[PDB]
């Protein structure tokens, strides 16, 4: 059977849907996975999330060096040079797939990793790409070399919004986080990835037809060296496994009653957002369950990562007032668990992809809250033209303020301007479904991709 390698860049947001597509080649495909794990040191939540049916192996990578890299590095830049310093090693372990007689039919890296393709070439390997968000963003990124080319300002001073075909017009001031600084590094990254994805066989993308139809069809378009594009999604975790205290508190809670509020695997808020935000979901008297992190002054500063106990930023009162109402815990919440619990009503989220694909799937409609990455873009994609997420007013200073934070959690819990995307989530849910029934066309795409892995195999073989 066809042996299916996967080297993930640093990130639980880049872990969690590998996982998941892992879990659907094994069991519905019968193939064998490993995963390459490369990084800075031992897993953290990393280790909850690998530990898998024995046809899917990991193998840790000797930790990269990036002592050389200034402390304000940004996140990219160490995400991909994590991925780009480790292709010695990741040599190595292709040397024993050769000895072993287990040469992988695919490489399979994601949308930061794709100096891994070196090792594939070298080793007569398909390259592939797992790109885990949106087909907007990835509209974005493959026409990211000639944007490159054909515009010299810095991408805020555009005047006009990029409206790719069948994509939602985004402003240059939107443009995901590592676009936004064309003389850093991180730009450098992003883009050399970019010109990197005309060498991908396939790309394989998390989402799917009804989430984003006009996007997905323009991507399946032919183009000047564009590589076929699958959509697969939505590869979540469905939450239905055991997980405890916050989980308790929301079987206590009426049917559709409680606000998640989470910022993802790396988000936290500056100290005066964090304190607006606690402010405000007290007045707003509904019940909520915050995933909190100490505040920074950088949006993704946990991305990598607490010392400080969170609770101590909290205003004068607020966990008394709250005592029954509001369930804080630090650092990290059983996400998948809550989204699909049914007390569970709505979602204040960041917007990275899975934990809105998490939230589609169990149909929770959103306030979109975006902070770091391509979370802007994704924002704007929800509430512009799926219209499943409801934003927050920022003032001019960049501040949510209570009266704000309470007004939109009222409209998304018990208002009539939470009712349209209450609908929207409805029948997204429902698509989700769809999707990934056995003739549903992400299923359907993802089994036109392990058909030709296991026709390469069997010619090889033969
Ligand atoms: O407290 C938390 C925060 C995040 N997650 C999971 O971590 C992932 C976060 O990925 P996402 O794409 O939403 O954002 P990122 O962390 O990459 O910014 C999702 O699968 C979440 O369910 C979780 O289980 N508990």
């Amino acid at each position: 059977t066809p042996h299916v390698a996967i080297i993930p860049s640093p990130g639980m947001g880049h872990l969690i849907p590998l996982v998941e597509f892992a879990k659907r080649l094994v069991h519905l495909h019968g193939l064998t996975v490993t995963f390459v794990i490369a990084g800075e040191g031992p897993p953290s939540a990393q280790r909850t999330v690998l530990d898998l049916p024995s046809s899917i192996s990991s193998v840790f990578l000797p930790p990269v060096d990036l002592t050389d890299l200034s402390s304000s590095t940004r996140i990219e830049s160490r995400i991909s040079l994590t991925v780009t310093r480790s292709n010695p090693e990741l040599r190595k372990v292709f040397d024993s797939f050769v000895e072993g007689g287990r040469l992988p039919t695919a490489l399979v890296v994601d949308l930061f990793g794709t100096d891994a393709f070196d090792v594939a070439v070298e080793f007569h390997v398909p390259p592939y790409i797992f790109y885990p968000t949106t087909a907007n963003v990835l509209s974005f990124f493959l026409h990211l070399p000639k944007l490159d080319e054909t515009v010299s300002c810095e991408f805020r001073e555009l005047t006009e919004p990029l409206m790719l075909p069948g994509c939602v017009p985004v402003a240059g001031k939107d443009f995901l986080d590592p676009a936004q600084d064309r003389k850093d590094d991180a730009y450098k990254w992003l883009l050399h990835n970019t010109k990197r994805y005309k060498e991908a066989e396939g790309i394989l993308v998390n989402t799917f037809f009804e989430l984003e139809p006009n996007a997905i069809k323009a991507l399946q378009e032919p183009g000047l060296d564009k590589p076929p594009v699958y959509p697969v999604g939505p590869l979540v975790n469905i939450g239905k496994q055991e997980a405890s205290e916050c989980l308790k508190w929301l079987d206590n809670q009426p049917l559709g009653s409680v606000l998640y509020v989470s910022f993802g695997s790396g988000g936290t808020l500056t100290c005066e957002q964090l304190n607006e935000l606690a402010l405000g979901l007290a007045d707003s008297e509904q019940r909520f369950l915050w995933v909190i992190r100490s505040p920074s002054g950088i949006a993704n500063s946990s991305y990598f990562d607490s010392q400080t106990d969170p609770l101590t930023f909290l205003p004068p009162g607020f966990l008394e007032r709250t005592k029954k109402r509001g369930f804080v815990i630090p650092f990290w919440a059983p996400q998948a668990q809550v989204l699909a619990h049914p007390s569970t009503g709505g979602f204040l989220t960041h917007c990275g992809w899975n934990s809105t694909l998490e939230s589609v799937v169990s149909g929770i409609p959103l306030i979109a809250w975006p902070l770091y990455a391509e979370q802007k873009m994704n924002a704007v994609l929800l509430s512009e033209d799926i219209r499943a997420a409801l934003r927050p007013r920022a003032g001019d200073d960049g501040l949510v303020r209570r009266e704000e934070v309470a007004r939109v959690v009222k409209g998304l819990m018990e208002g009539e301007e939470g009712k349209g995307v209450r609908n929207k989530m409805k029948e997204l849910k429902e698509a989700a479904c769809r999707v990934l029934k056995d003739d549903g066309t992400s299923t359907k795409a993802l089994s036109l991709v392990a058909l030709k892995w296991k026709a390469h195999k069997k010619e090889l073989e033969q």
